[PDB]
């Protein structure tokens, strides 16, 4: 049978993500009662909900079977779950397809492979170590402002959002003065279905509002990054913006400007917001588990284990979709050619078959098997930079904190996609 209506809506509708408790309960009910079923929500394509850790890996490691962008028919699958009216808007705007960015999530092999190889080396851990000092200096300046601002704040908008964005913008070689513009467009981009993040230039109540907001935000990013691409092509620098802007194909021709824009959009949004969310979720967890803060201050070598458990628990990238290019049997279910799948990375990270007491914050999981960065050739290119940023920040921050207290109501971004806290009122005790 189809998944029960209210379980399916809890996970498919952005509104279903506004509170973590009933969302994660719907996850768990599927893992325990219907681990691979089809959600048939009004206004949405039918979706296989991939709730199980083993199934996430099985799908992600077979891109010849489970495409992101629809394989040879490029843009016939939207790798980010829009509603039907939204996908219809995009096909109207683009002329019959959904490939609204040339960013990695929209690509299939072998194009995905060729484009990813532009930055693969740049993002490897050994190649990121040359940035560690500059990242640590950014952390220290952010912590200086935290300590100066006093102990009562919103740990998200008044702290956690700034460090990750300044790291990315510094790696682009883009001036600090442009950070507020990038922050605002990031909000427009991940807030397409959040009630407090509606753009002034879109009809908020239209059945395709989210898709119109996604398109409008991309057009604003294109305008900004066109100036950057042209600038770095004309005057190359030792920065990430240059690597992206000057990239050439096997024929010695520039990649089309949209491939640079796609990298720039991905790194200027998902390249910092996910970091911000994990750092804020980590502080929220330290408030609930003061003994963990004590322990990590006593043994700073525990910080990477803290990072890994915060990544598992927060899992701020909730899903990507795939399309079956052929019939495929998994967990006694018959997935048909053309069926879409919704990969639930947060659910995989609470799979009791993999994690003992999966809802418990436990930094002593060694190894911490989390799939917060996904899997397969699309596995997060920025995983090493995310682990480095979070390690460096916590190394510099945690000595300064004796206690975190949540003093007010946490608020999550209302999204089925890239979510996490937008507000965490705290009272900090400093050492
Ligand atoms: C806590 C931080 C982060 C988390 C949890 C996270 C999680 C994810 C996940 C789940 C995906 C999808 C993987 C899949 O399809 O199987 C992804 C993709 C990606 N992430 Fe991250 N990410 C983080 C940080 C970053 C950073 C810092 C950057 C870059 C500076 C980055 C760049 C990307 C890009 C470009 C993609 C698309 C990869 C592809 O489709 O091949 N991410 N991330
Ligand atoms: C999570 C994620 C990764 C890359 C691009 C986007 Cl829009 C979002």
């Amino acid at each position: 049978a189809a998944i029960p209506d209210e379980i399916a809506r809890q996970i498919v509708l952005p509104e279903g993500h506004k509170d973590n408790v009933p969302l994660f309960e719907a996850y768990r009910w599927l893992r325990e009662n219907q681990p691979l079923g089809q959600a048939r929500v009004e206004g949405y394509d039918p979706l296989w909900l991939i709730t199980k850790y083993a199934d996430l890996m099985e799908v992600e490691r077979q891109p010849q079977i489970f495409a992101a962008g629809g394989g040879e028919d490029k843009g016939s699958n939207n790798p980010i779950l829009a509603n039907q009216a939204g996908d219809e808007f995009t096909r109207q705007l683009l002329g019959g397809n959904l490939r609204i960015l040339d960013a990695l999530p929209y690509l299939d092999q072998p194009e995905h492979s060729v484009v990813k190889d532009v930055a693969f080396d740049w993002f490897r851990p050994a190649n990121l170590k040359k940035w560690e000092d500059r990242i640590r200096e950014t952390a220290r300046a952010s912590i200086d402002r935290l300590l100066a601002g006093g102990p009562d704040l919103d740990a998200v908008q008044e702290f956690a959002v700034f460090f990750p964005l300044r790291v990315i913008m510094s790696l682009f070689g883009v001036p600090e003065e442009d950070e507020p513009r990038m922050m605002a467009l990031t909000q427009d981009f991940f807030g397409v279905a959040d009630p407090d993040a509606q753009r002034d230039d879109i009809e908020a109540l239209s059945p395709d509002a989210a898709a119109q907001q996604w398109a409008a935000t991309i057009a604003d990013f294109y305008a900004y990054f066109d100036v950057l691409v042209e600038s770095r092509r004309a005057e190359p620098r030792d920065d990430l913006a240059t690597l992206i802007a000057v990239a050439k194909d096997e024929n010695g021709e520039y990649f089309p400007k949209t491939f640079a824009y796609g990298w720039f959009v991905a790194i200027a949004t998902a390249g910092h917001d996910t970091t911000a969310s994990t750092l804020a979720g980590c502080l929220q967890s330290l408030a609930a588990h003061p003994e963990v803060l004590d322990r990590v201050k006593g043994d700073p070598d525990l910080i990477p284990d803290l990072v890994n458990e915060s990544l598992r628990i927060v899992s701020p990238v909730k899903h990507f979709t795939r399309v079956a290019l052929q019939d495929y049997e998994m967990r006694g279910q018959k997935i048909k050619a053309g069926d879409r799948l919704m990969l639930l990375f947060q659910s995989g990270n609470r799979d009791a078959e993999v994690f003992d007491r999966p809802d418990d914050f436990d930094i002593d999981r060694r190894p911490n098997k989390h799939i917060a960065f996904g899997y397969g050739p699309h596995m997060c290119i920025g995983q090493h930079l995310a682990k480095l940023e979070l390690k460096v920040m916590l190394q510099e921050l945690l000595p300064h904190l004796e206690r975190v207290e949540v003093s007010g109501e946490p608020k999550l971004i209302q999204t089925n996609f890239v979510g996490g806290l937008r507000k965490l009122p705290v009272h900090l005790t400093f050492s």
